[PDB]
């Protein structure tokens, strides 16, 4: 997996020390290799530990007078390659092409070697634990690392400018793929001056090389591959106006859309590649004339739901209890009420419609969520931040409990409150999803969802190992004593529970002056103030405040990316009698079936 | 010991002044040292005050014409040292190899001076009170000060290349200890160049010269340093794999370890030195496929055996106290079991196989802490944050106040909770060392480490004296009234008590409207409020907000290097059939009993 790669690297490097005729084409000497010639009952053709040729070891240290005597001593061994397993259909052209040398590329290829040859491997596959991926042939090795002279000598010797290898790839997106990308633009550039024939493929994967820029977020080669459709208009003065091409930023034809293939990708670049000028001024547009106006009453709609189930929830039948309490530690006045005793009167038809509007809700949030979350996977629909994680997991936990207090209300069985409370408080602190569009809203919502998982995780596993070894002592030190005169610190749960609030001291330091304290719990409780209540609580403020300076850039350049991405939810979902589509067409205007852009422009 | 100095080289300074020849030599004359000379009745052999001779303050203030005049009138001034005390063995030799002339060094050296004169005073030795260290031999003053064309001048006449001297160092050592290392790499490079010859040679503390570069931290002369091990395999593209050699970096044969020698120094580059490749690689391996998988065991049983002293410790025997309590402030309705009571059912012998497991846990963790403390010293195991000084005092702590417990319960003494209570409390708060290996509790445990004896040390001092200057005036205010409606401020120590709990505003203020409180409570109070809690309760958030925000990379830059601390400590304490070695072998590859290490890498 790892070690393995060390395990079969220490064995070609023995290899090739032990081997006589390897160690001289690696310490490039010329009297051996003329006696090794002339002897002719050497073999040649002889395999190290991974498919080890002589012609393999002279390339790999760049011997080329070893290589030229090898090729006119024994010309034959060009066209077979290795056989072992991490490097499988390595040839002495690969290992050539990447080590850069004209003189050996051009001396190979006059005598006879084949450029279609394939390597498929664990060194040349897309995996995170190979440090790069050049591709599976040797026009996408020298287009990848650069050259200039070596692709126009392949390319006229017929070697596959539309190739293909595995999971599905070809030159260009190997060419996207890549960090360099200012001498790999007129590489891309050259190559689509050679030649739907090569931009308009798919992958395997379903990825035409713009998603492909889109989905990895290089800027340059996404403006860089703008300027091949953008028609200019005429100019005067400073300004101009440019004239682009969205028939490809957004899809309209395929559900799968550029717009939504890009806005729920997990890298770093799939929030800023949605700053550059024809996807800008488009989702703009689209937002703020077509996002807002139902956003709006979306969010009213919804306050006006919940708020139609937090007054059917206060209207709760009850009935007094018959059987009597005698306990002075007892208090239950009010009993819920049978359900035979739900329909009395106006005020239960009224409940009754509540009910009816509740459960229909909860029946549509759950049928309006769950054929989303079936197509795209739970890790990217429950983990980003872009696209709602943390409010789709508490509003499915509302409906599926909502639905358990409409089942445990028809079964007749007591405790509702047990549902009912959590269901509630859910339902109602699941409103923050309706703060994407506001920028009042917009960054303080992202603020403490961020807040939440970096601090409060960091500091709760350190709270409450403070808390259960002071709950203990305040425990022992008072289990002698009444409960009579000091009601905390009787049991364990409740002791655990009070020091917890003394902690956050919302509730006061229990004092009682009418008997006499421990001196133990007085000096452990005077420690307990300055060891974590004065420290600790007045940490925490310090540690958010700095995490709120540094996280300062984070969150506006997020909800840019979160309210796109609510904008192209809103465009996929609504009917398209209501969402029309955007910019100009060309069919009345002489172009034909071209969905257009017209963004004015100003310079100098 | 400082004003000594003074008191020598006025003394030495007031001499030269004195002296008719020696301030001739000072002025540089030259027909006063011709009629000198000529009158040879003068002696030329006079001592100053610090064994001063006349080539000496020639060569003390460059005069090349009056050194070469006076040896040209008595040669024999060369090879005799001086005899006083603060400048014991320093000869002319000495004096111009400092001074840095060609030509003076080249006449001393036709004039017969020796080159192995040794200088062993105050001067030329290792202390923080001396400003530099040059050594102690004119080869090491050479090399040292960096010089080109003196050192193969010194080295031809046989002046001790392999030399040794005070505290046991060397040429190498001496060119480790110095603070420039750009003019120094090339002079380190050249005496190697010239010469178990040198480099493999210890000091007489121990110190071979790679682990002396390990525990001063410099980390350029350790790169250059690692470039005459690292052995380079093949390359192609922009990827190279170099491969390392671990033989020094860990030692395996010695139990005092590079790197358990280099993660407890005292300085401040032992965590920077530990950034470098061949020891970042190896250590983060090790680390994560070697430490966290024991550390998470250890930090569980911990976490279990603490569950099980709590529950012990809850589960107490206690009796109902007969003696009556005819006091109405007296509350005491249970009382500590006698011993002979202690074994009467089975939940009895469930609490005796708690204490034998509590016992047993206690003396493991006191003869596992002993025998490491008694090796290294107390001032590096309690101080450093790196090796864990504010954990394992606490856990000695809990360690001994268990085996009091224990004792004192055997012995049948009363009040058990007055060390019961301060052995749980810190056996709980001792659980923050099992978060070493977790980035997320990683640096939080750092911040409160640090803000403790760096802000509340600065705080208490300055809130005690508050405290203590409010709690007396509002005892003198309270003390003509009745304890019947204030509970509070009744005698001294509650007093004290209360002023410091209104202080933390824990509690809340007296207030009883039932009688009617003197104004000078009333207008003292009122300025305790705005003085000593809106003000410097309020600032305290603002000091470790501050403090937050410039320790913001100590955090950072220690973490890895107590994470590091802790795999060491693990590797020297588990068995060596669980934790086998680090890299790959070289028997069975044609190299030989030497570990290596692969790493891949790539640039460009
Ligand atoms: O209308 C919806 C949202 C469901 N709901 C309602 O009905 C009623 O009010 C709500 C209030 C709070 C939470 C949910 C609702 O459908 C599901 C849905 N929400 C989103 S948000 C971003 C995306 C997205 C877009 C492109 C690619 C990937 C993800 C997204 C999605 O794909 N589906
Ligand atoms: O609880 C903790 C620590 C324990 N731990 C949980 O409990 C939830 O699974 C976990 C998964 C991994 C690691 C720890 C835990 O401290 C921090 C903390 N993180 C969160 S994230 C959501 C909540 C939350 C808020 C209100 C009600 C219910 C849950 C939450 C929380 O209350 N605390
Ligand atoms: O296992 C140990 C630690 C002792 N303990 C346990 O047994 C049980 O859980 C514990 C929980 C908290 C505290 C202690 C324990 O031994 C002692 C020990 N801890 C360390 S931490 C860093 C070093 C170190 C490494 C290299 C050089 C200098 C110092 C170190 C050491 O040398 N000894
Ligand atoms: O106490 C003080 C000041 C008095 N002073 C001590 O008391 C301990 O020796 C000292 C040594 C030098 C200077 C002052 C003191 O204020 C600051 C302060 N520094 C610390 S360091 C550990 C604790 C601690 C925490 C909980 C229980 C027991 C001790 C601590 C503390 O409570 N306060």
């Amino acid at each position: 997996w790892e070690q393995y790669r060390d395990r079969v690297n220490m064995l070609q490097q023995e290899r090739i020390r032990d081997s006589p005729l390897l160690q001289a084409a690696k310490e490039n000497d010329l009297r051996l290799l003329k006696i090794l010639l002339l002897n002719q009952s050497c073999d040649f053709q002889q395999r190290g530990a991974v498919g080890e040729t002589a012609l393999h070891v002279a390339a790999l240290y760049d011997n080329l007078e070893a290589a030229t005597l090898l090729m006119e001593a024994a010309p034959e061994l060009a066209k077979e390659p290795a056989l072992c397993e991490p490097f499988v259909g390595q040839t002495a052209l690969h290992i050539a092409v990447m080590n850069q040398n004209l003189n050996l590329v051009r001396a190979l290829l006059a005598r006879g070697a084949s450029v279609s040859a394939r390597a498929t491997g664990a060194a040349f596959r897309r995996s995170p634990h190979n440090l790069i991926y050049y591709g599976e042939h040797p026009l996408s090795f020298a287009a990848c690392v650069g050259s200039e002279e070596i692709v126009r000598l392949l390319i006229e010797h017929g070697a596959d400018i539309r190739a293909q290898d595995s999971l599905g790839n070809t030159v260009l997106h190997i060419l996207i793929l890549q960090p360099n990308k200012t001498f790999a633009c007129q590489m891309y550039n050259l190559l689509l001056s050679y030649d739907q024939s090569l931009e308009l493929v798919p992958n395997h994967q379903g990825l035409t090389p713009f998603k492909l820029a889109g989905v990895e977020g290089n800027t340059v080669m996404f403006q860089h591959l703008m300027q091949k459709r953008k028609h200019v208009q005429w100019t005067c003065g400073p300004l101009t106006s440019t004239l682009y091409d969205l028939t490809e930023i957004d899809s309209w034809g395929e559900e799968l859309s550029f717009l939504e293939l890009v806005v729920s990708s997990k890298k770093r670049e799939a929030r800023q590649i949605l700053e550059q000028t024809p996807v800008k001024e488009l989702v703009s547009f689209k937002w703020k004339k077509y996002g807002r106006p139902y956003f709006c009453v979306l969010a009213s709609l919804y306050i006006l739901y919940m708020i139609c189930f937090t007054t059917c929830c206060i209207y709760r039948p009850l009935k007094l209890r018959d059987d009597n309490r005698t306990d002075p530690r007892d208090i239950t006045i009010l009993q819920q009420k049978l359900l035979q005793e739900a329909y009395v009167t106006h005020q239960d038809n009224i409940r009754l419609v509540g009910e009816l509007v509740t459960v229909t809700g909860a029946v549509i949030i759950l049928l309006l969520e769950i054929p989303d979350i079936f197509r795209v996977g739970a890790s990217r629909y429950f983990g980003q931040t872009i696209l709602g994680g943390p409010f789709h997991v508490i509003i499915i936990t509302y409906a599926s409990l909502v639905l358990l207090t409409m089942v445990m209300r028809l079964t007749n069985m007591n405790g509702e409150v047990v549902p009912l409370s959590f269901a509630l408080v859910l339902g109602w602190c699941s409103v923050m999803y309706f703060a994407r569009g506001f920028q009042m809203l917009g960054p303080f919502t992202i603020m403490i969802q961020k807040m939440i998982f970096g601090d409060l995780m960091r500091f709760c596993w350190l709270m409450a190992v403070v808390i259960l070894g002071f709950a203990s002592a305040f425990h022992i030190t008072f289990q002698t004593e009444d409960p009579n005169n000091l009601g905390e610190f009787s049991d364990y749960p409740t002791a655990l529970f009070s020091t917890f609030e003394l902690f956050l001291t919302i509730i006061d330091g229990p004092a009682n002056y009418s008997v006499d304290l421990p001196f133990m719990y007085c000096i452990t409780y005077a420690a307990f103030a300055i060891i974590a209540t004065l420290l600790m609580l007045n940490l925490f403020i310090a540690m958010m405040g700095d995490t709120h300076w540094r996280v300062a850039q984070e969150r506006d350049e997020l909800w840019r990316a979160q309210v796109v991405a609510t904008t192209v939810m809103l465009e996929r979902k609504m009917p398209r009698f209501l969402w029309p589509r955007s910019g100009i067409c060309g069919y009345e205007y002489g172009l034909g079936d071209r969905w257009f852009l017209r963004v004015e422009n100003h310079h100098d």
